[PDB]
């Protein structure tokens, strides 16, 4: 494991391998409503991370 | 896997796992330089996808 990636289950069973280096729209855009959710929860709390981390200092 | 989570190897080697139902702030303000970049470009290219998708319709 040397690239990063995202593991979202589709529905509920085989998990995806998605890559940040091309993150692929579709695949997202394919799941289940519940993953829907995770998803958009996910940035929205990493974005809160970054802002938080000091790189200006 | 049913849950999900980031993959983000510490510097080059040892991959980490962290889960989205709780996203440790300091677990990511302890990677590389070369990290960060990979996940700020995470959140940001993520948060475009949802955006195009069409939940109002």
């Amino acid at each position: 494991s040397k690239e990063i990636f995202l593991t979202v289950p589709v529905g509920g069973g085989e998990s995806l391998r998605l890559l940040a280096s091309d993150l692929q729209r579709h695949s997202i855009a394919q799941l289940d409503p519940e993953a829907l959710g995770n998803i958009k929860k996910l940035s929205n709390r990493l974005a809160q991370i970054c802002s938080s981390i000091r790189t200006h200092k």
